[PDB]
């Protein structure tokens, strides 16, 4: 009780947070897309309708809070996720910060510019709509490049500002996970603020073990990327692994059997909407994953808890953690 | 009298256009950046205000239009220029198409629906506000990248289908015009609808009478990018030509004396905001030219008038070719 995060309407205690999903995605975009051209989703209230109806399975599910961790050039765009919260009763905490695909105008920017924007983004608000973000999201491709590097600087910079925590992107190793720790703790951010994501792309248990020694969050966060039958698809086998979900989720249980169960994330990395990929690849993903992002409380926690995991630390995984996680400090 | 412009404040009579400089904008940024980061211009406000004070000059001094090329990609915002236009006094045409700075959600596209959005912008308008672009701007850097080739095939259907014209970027020679001059012929589209751009960074008259030749419309369009002293500044060296301002003109009488004064059009390539290049670039550009757009009718006309250009051959340059080009057709 007492610690609040900012959420697309505004301010709610921590505690209220409950069952959250820390790495997901109302839309993958770009920044302007969503403006300029909403008929590529069919139309803007096809996407919020589909949006909408997503989370209410999520919540009907047991979720009560998503991180979408788009940022400007994710094509963010804050009324929509304050839109779907609202209709789905399911609160949404948004993201600044920048991800792969930033335009000339982020990419010419200095580290004291780009921390700027992000402290606008968390203390000021969001474009002209007063909403806050709660989350910086970075991202790194194999080894950092030197734009990168800076906007890993500005986060650090920002959270150690703000005390909001930082999200990370990486490849799957690389490990960039280790970089990117490198660069945050030269700058003196806690690894407790951090979460190094997509750490589940990979069964590296000594790299993620290692980060977890060191307080960070590993993001275990692309759970129901699994398909079979892909290969005379090229962009969807890109997506989704042959590994079974169950081997994704084995490495919760593997992480928690080493005693790290206070230092990982769990979450999706879904979304309802993806122009920044191929044409009708939401089709394929749906086709795969019907449950949407009610897969991980659905198939995950159940199976976990099958596997003997106690209910204590599920709890603590998904509801402790993410709170721990997203409050100011 | 009868044919009739779209512009960002409605339609126009062609003959209402008057002087008309065909390769301008008010603000060079990137897609949703002049909404995230309004502070970065000082303000929206500063920005308005700036660009009124500008485009009030280039009107004092007989400029009645400008085309603003600011595609998608330029973060162009049709309302920050339907309301600069409706303060100043001056119409402005709006530009689909795209630049060299696409994100992934143009990226990933096909012709078909990039021939969509560009139709969308021209028919439908431009995001929510009606507003229809009169133009299309593509960019080529040096050899075409494959999907420039996209954009380039979709700029050429989308004039075919609506007869508004195609106006490109160039490197300096390459000399890419060539290679953007054989995909829009590919297409069957006429050479009389495409103005080639940035032709005056080159002196290749050879290249320049070649494609006036085949009746495509030629861009002399950075007309003040002309300064001495900038050896101790990489970036703004990188933007500012040794060669003196009366070279470029020069170019346009070389091109009058060779037979060629209807496929000529004459501009800067000016801005009063730059936030896809070095910070605080403005303030360089702004000492070398305090004229802004005013710069051709104070300065390039009347040299090209003491040169002896006749005033008739210099009033179809700047009213008669920009009226023939953006007339639909
Ligand atoms: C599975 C969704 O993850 P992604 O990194 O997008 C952010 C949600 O997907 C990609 C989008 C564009 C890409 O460029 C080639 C690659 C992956
Ligand atoms: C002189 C203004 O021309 P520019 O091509 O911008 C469109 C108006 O300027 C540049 C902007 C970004 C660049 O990326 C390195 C290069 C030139
Ligand atoms: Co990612
Ligand atoms: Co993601
Ligand atoms: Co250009
Ligand atoms: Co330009």
């Amino acid at each position: 009780t007492g610690d609040l995060i900012n959420t697309v309407r505004g301010p709610i205690p921590v505690s209220e947070a409950g069952f959250t999903l820390t790495h997901e995605h109302i839309c993958a975009s770009s920044a302007g897309f969503l403006r300029a051209w909403p008929e590529f989703f069919g139309s803007r209230k096809a996407l919020v309708e589909k949006a909408v109806r997503g989370l209410r399975h999520a919540r009907a599910a047991g979720v009560q809070t998503i991180v979408d961790v788009s940022t400007f050039d994710i094509g963010r765009d804050v009324r929509l996720l304050a839109e779907v919260s609202q209709a789905a009763d399911v609160h949404i905490v948004a993201a600044t910060g920048l991800w792969f695909d930033p335009p000339l105008s982020m990419r010419m920017r200095s580290v004291e510019e780009l921390t700027q924007f992000f402290l606008r983004e968390i203390q000021h608000g969001i474009e002209d709509t007063g909403i806050r973000a709660g989350i910086i999201k970075v991202a790194t491709t194999g080894k950092a490049t030197p734009f990168q590097e800076l906007v890993l600087r500005a986060a650090a910079r920002a959270s150690l500002a703000t005390g909001v925590p930082v999200t990370t992107h990486t490849s799957a190793s690389p490990r960039g996970g280790e970089q990117q720790a490198a660069i945050f703790e030269s700058e003196g951010l806690s690894p407790s603020r951090v979460c190094i994501g997509h750490s589940d792309d990979t069964d590296d248990l000594s790299y993620l073990t290692g980060l977890a020694a060191r307080g960070y969050l590993v993001g275990l966060d692309r759970m129901p990327y699994s398909a079979t039958g892909l290969e005379g698809n090229a962009s969807a086998l890109a997506l989704f692994s042959t590994r079974s979900w169950q081997t994704r989720a084995l490495l919760i249980k593997a992480l928690i059997d080493r005693g790290y169960k206070d230092r990982i994330l769990v979450s999706h990395d879904w979304l309802f909407g993806f122009s920044s990929y191929v044409t009708n690849i939401m089709d394929v993903m749906d086709r795969i994953n019907p449950d949407g992002m009610a897969f991980v409380p659905l198939r995950v926690i159940p199976f976990l808890r099958e596997k003997g995991v106690p209910p204590e630390t599920l709890a603590g995984v998904t509801v402790a953690n993410p709170a721990r996680f997203l409050s100011p400090t």
